[PDB]
């Protein structure tokens, strides 16, 4: 399905035809994490995952597993989460990756990404440092896979 | 910035980093302030101008656009970023701030800041607008707004 519409927006791009995402787009996101077969996380924390994995659940998805894995290694690169998460497709092949970490340079706050079994991103979610904005890790977790899933249509 | 990152990336490599801290944020912030200049690659006089607006109740100097085509962006895994990247190494500014797509086609918009060297400092993301109906300017406005107050900027 996702290989079908990008084709299909990809031509649009191409040809000036492109305003902005279509709810068929959307619709199809949503059908792929719908049925995703097995999805992992390479965050470790438990009450991270355990936010996640509340979360999947409230919204009828499967639960991911987590990796355990060193991922401090993905905080010397540009864009942390999304390092974080290649790694977890790269190690698992799983069909679905959720990964959380920091945007990009130190200082710059939190991105969780949803990402597909090539590597590309569904959606995402961020929160800002905690010494900006106090929020209980396991709240702004929980707030961060809420919105991921929210704002592309899931209920 | 460098120093920074370079003690950050020594506490990741030594494990003993714990999230961002107060002096990252504020070197961010005084990144953003000494820019001398800054640049967006969107074009539309709409979204631009709600970028200045935003700037400007910042006390930001104002960004200078560029006119190319950025719809070959929409052909890249995360098209905002890419037409960051383009931003920077056509202008060669200190500062970019550019909006487009986050990942796939149906995921939604992102609003990057990216420094001289091509990292991000911060962003800022809306749902589709087949999903949140925000005219777009408030939403390029809430995107430039949140992503400079998570930061720690006061308006």
């Amino acid at each position: 399905m996702l290989e079908d519409l990008i084709g299909k927006a990809y031509l649009e791009s191409a040809e000036d035809r492109r305003r902005g995402d279509r709810s068929e787009e959307v619709e199809a996101i949503r059908k792929y994490i719908r049925s995703a077969r097995r999805t992992v996380v390479p965050n470790w924390n438990a009450e991270k995952v355990d936010a996640i994995n509340d979360v999947l659940r409230s919204f009828n998805l499967r639960e991911a597993e987590h990796l355990q894995f060193n991922t401090n290694w993905a905080d010397l690169t540009r864009m942390p989460a999304v390092t974080k998460a290649l790694m977890a497709l790269d190690i698992s092949g799983a069909d679905l990756v959720i990964a959380r970490g920091r945007l990009g340079v130190p200082g710059s706050g939190s991105l969780l990404v949803i990402m597909d079994s090539r590597g590309r991103l569904l959606s995402a979610a961020m929160s800002p440092p905690h010494v900006i904005h106090s929020m209980e890790v396991r709240e702004a977790v929980r707030s961060e896979m809420t919105h991921a899933l929210e704002r592309i249509g899931f209920k």
